DNA sequence: AGTGAGCGAGCTTCCGCTTGACTT
């Protein structure tokens, strides 16, 4: 009888472990990590902070020795474990079977400093057998796995706190760069460039409702569509030559409003024959059970939930004991879960809808770690979703309903059906051998679909015969080729998973991180990159390309495996990565000279002007169009010929609205934004000359000016009256101010001219150098020469 | 005696594990 102390990661797991292991057992939780590198200069411990150069938390010159400090929030949890350790016999470290949990075991060892024998308890599924077997057969700490966790923690540290300060001095302050986020942002930027270089092509489709009811009128209504016409096929959106114009034009034929509109009008009905009929039975295999990435994607598709929202719900379900661990990267179900899954389906849906052999899904993810089982309902027997409606919330129920269906459907039979593919041929009345086509699908055996819901896109039909006579409602609609869709929260995560980037505990947080730093804007349900993202990604692609390559994360994992099995030393690769060496793999940083040289030796050699200047296209005249970033808001800029200095080009600029997306900045919109007024409000165009009149605010007062096309004439100005306002003045009021110096006539006494204007002190007329005041703004236009002479003498 | 020019401090940031609870 030995009293053993057990330390797990999740507190709700600690309750279940303490239930399986009884009296002589004390199970407590650590709530994740207890130590980590100091995040800022404040977290650095007083002694080791003030003296050396520990901004990185890894004094690299001293053999990459990390600086671990205990979290102040967990500082009360660490002291709680030290007190319980002095009253037990042995210490079991029961962290997850991942390389992060192994480090947590080591960190608990180096912090508590146990003067007591220690053993390593590991387990995948959390059940009574799995934990009793694990507690009876412990293990030893894997130092090679712990050092592989420190290698990546320092790697993400050197990547982070050494490259992001380059962005500060070359893009904008407080920005960030990383191994995980910079690739996701590069993905969003690269996808946006695909839309910014995508040219659309317009085509016309012709829908038709086939009237085959004169054959067999045994409900029936069938719709069809045209496929080809003689040696020319109906061009669709599939001829974009990968987001361009078109390719292979001899096989297809483009359709416009008049060309396709003639085929629908050339034959309302026609004597057509069935050239081919072919039906075939199809199948559809079920989906693997839920891991974290697949749950976040299907919650967004079927429930319109967000990653941050989905995980908050699943946390409630897990902590209350309704599902298993939601942060998982494995689709494996435990033997108890499979027995619960097949019994639940056999009892409810029946024995016919189950599967003979238990279905195992072994499609592993790139550099997965397999520490937990798939997200599935808790308990040795699954509680039906209807048996939990009284306790669950609205969001809790819908999510548990989606999780329960996924687990059960993963063990049910395949779906068997049959599709219908019929082709219609013949000739046209105008003189063309047109050929139509219509495809349909019909389900037969549901199987797993009885608990799930386009594997069942249906288009019912009646009957037909090969070579039977059919008769042809007609409509010709036009379409344009659509650009490749942007990334959502789901489509981005599945993109990172295909690259081995991110972990179940970071998916929902990557979205929040790239948003809270201006790199991406969430336009409803799509991730739109900003111009800062184009500048940050544009910089990293040209000076740290190996760091932002999609294979870089896979190249790191292959290097951490040689440290996990014990073939390569921990410090060796970090030394080569940070300082260099001819032992590079392909085009690695070691073959480049090390990250330190790639940062300190490039600060002098980065052109922030070209980095913040993002050329989008060339205008109709061939001049390049840039997008300056950081210069007090993003705006357009281009170098045009200068009127005063010949040769030396002058830049014209146009402020860009913050709500404009990068793919919407077309050359047609660019020149229209250049013609917009600089800082004033535009009033209109004067028909007498053709100049645009605007109302600005200058050094003296609110005035009105014309613009000139780039004798040598000056721009005519005119200061508005006291009765006018800067935003209320019209083009009419302006056009009067532009000719305000009005010569009411010459005075015969002194030969001088009399002109009426308006100044600071209201309206006034001047008799050469003598000027008298007026009492009405409108009277400078109604003043006669006679009335002006009566007061001037 | 109140304001607050003009010069210009010291700071920013990386991945992953995982629940925390006070008083005014």
């Amino acid at each position: 009888n030995v009293r053993r102390l057990v330390i797990v990661e999740s507190p709700t797991k600690a309750r279940k472990i303490a239930g399986y292991l009884g009296s002589n057992y004390v199970v407590e939780s650590s709530r994740g990590h207890i130590r980590d590198l100091p995040r800022n200069a404040a977290d650095v411990p007083a002694k080791f902070k003030s003296e050396p150069w520990a901004r990185l938390g890894v004094n690299v010159d001293q053999n990459f020795e990390p600086l671990y400090i205990v979290s102040p929030e967990k500082k009360s949890t660490v002291t709680e474990l030290k007190g319980l350790l002095k009253d037990v016999d042995e210490l079991y470290l029961a962290t997850d079977g991942d390389r992060e949990g192994e480090a947590i075991a080591w960190h608990l060892l180096e912090t508590l400093k146990p003067r007591v024998p220690v053993k390593r308890m590991v387990f995948h599924e959390i059940t009574e057998p799995a934990i009793r077997n694990a507690a009876e057969n412990p293990r030893d700490l894997d130092i090679a796995l712990v050092d592989a966790q420190e290698t990546r923690r320092i790697l993400d540290r050197l990547y982070g706190y050494e490259v992001s300060p380059v962005l500060w001095k070359k893009v904008a302050p407080k920005l960030s760069a990383g191994r995980v986020q910079s690739v996701a942002t590069r993905i969003i930027v690269q996808r946006e460039r695909e839309r910014m270089a995508f040219h659309s092509a317009s085509y016309w489709d012709v829908t038709a409702e086939l009237d085959a009811s004169v054959s067999d009128p045994s409900p029936p209504k069938f719709t069809a569509k045209l496929n080809t016409v003689d040696g020319r096929r109906v061009a669709t959106g599939r001829d974009f030559d990968s987001l361009g114009q078109l390719k292979r034009p001899d096989e297809v034929l483009v359709l416009d409003e008049a060309s396709a509109g003639a085929l629908a009008s050339g034959l309302r009905g026609a004597q057509l024959a069935v050239t081919s009929v072919e039906q075939k039975p199809y199948t559809r295999r079920p989906y693997a059970p839920f891991m974290t990435s697949t749950l976040q994607q299907e919650a967004a598709r079927k429930l319109r939930f967000s990653s941050e929202r989905t995980m908050s719900i699943a946390q409630r379900l897990y902590e209350n004991g309704y599902i298993t661990y939601m942060r998982t990267d494995s689709t494996t179900l435990s033997e108890s879960a499979i027995n619960a899954a097949r019994t639940q389906a056999r009892q409810l849906y029946g024995e016919e809808y189950v599967h003979p052999s238990p279905r195992q899904y072994t499609r592993k993810v790139k550099n997965a770690q397999e520490a937990h089982e798939a997200i599935r309902p808790a308990g040795d027997v699954f509680q039906t979703p209807g048996q939990l409606h009284s306790a669950l919330d609205t969001d809790e129920f819908r999510l548990y309903e989606l999780i329960w269906q996924r687990t059960v459907a993963s063990q049910m039979a395949d779906a068997r059906g049959t599709t219908l593919s019929l082709r219609i041929g013949g000739s046209a009345s105008s003189g063309e051998q047109v050929v139509f086509n219509a495809s349909g699908r019909t389900i037969t055996f549901p199987g797993f679909l009885k608990a799930y819901v386009s594997d069942d896109a249906e288009s019912r039909l009646p009957n037909l015969t090969q070579g039977q006579r059919v008769d042809a409602d007609l409509s010709a609609d036009g379409h344009q080729t659509s650009p490749p869709a942007r990334y959502t929260e789901a489509s981005l995560i599945k993109a990172l998973e295909e690259l081995g980037i991110g972990r179940p505990s970071t998916y929902s947080s990557i979205i929040k991180t790239i948003q809270d730093r201006g790199y991406v804007q969430k336009k409803g349900s799509a991730l739109v990159p900003s111009w800062v993202a184009f500048a940050v990604v544009g910089l990293l692609e040209q000076h740290f390309g190996r760091l932002v390559d999609y294979d870089f994360t896979a190249a790191m994992e292959d290097e951490l495996d040689e440290i996990a099995n014990g073939q390569e030393q921990r410090t060796n690769w970090l030394n080569n990565f940070y300082f260099g060496g001819e032992h590079g793999v392909e085009g690695s940083i070691a073959r480049a000279g090390g990250l330190k040289q790639l940062v300190g030796g490039n600060l002098e050699g980065i052109d922030a002007r070209e980095v913040n200047s993002i050329k989008v296209f060339d205008d109709s005249e061939g001049r390049p169009v840039y997008v300056r970033v950081g210069r007090n808001g993003p705006y357009l800029e281009r170098m045009v010929d200068d009127p005063d200095n010949p040769g030396e080009q002058k830049p014209q600029r146009a402020n860009l609205k913050e709500d404009l997306t990068p793919d919407e900045l077309t050359p047609e919109l660019a020149e229209k934004l250049f013609a917009t007024p600089q800082e004033g409000r535009s009033l209109g165009i004067d028909p007498e000359t053709g100049h645009e009149i605007v109302a600005k605010d200058g050094r003296f007062g609110p005035y009105v000016t014309e613009v000139l096309p780039e004798t040598g004439p000056k721009p005519r100005t005119g200061s508005l009256f006291r009765s006018m306002d800067l935003e209320t003045v019209t083009l009419e009021d302006a056009l009067k101010l532009l000719s305000l110096p009005r010569v009411v006539g010459v005075d015969p006494t002194t030969n001088e001219e009399i002109t009426a204007q308006n100044g600071r002190y209201g309206p006034y007329l001047k008799r050469g150098t003598d000027s008298r005041s007026l009492a009405t703004e409108d009277q400078i236009f109604t003043i006669t020469l006679d009335e002006a002479l009566k007061i001037y003498a």
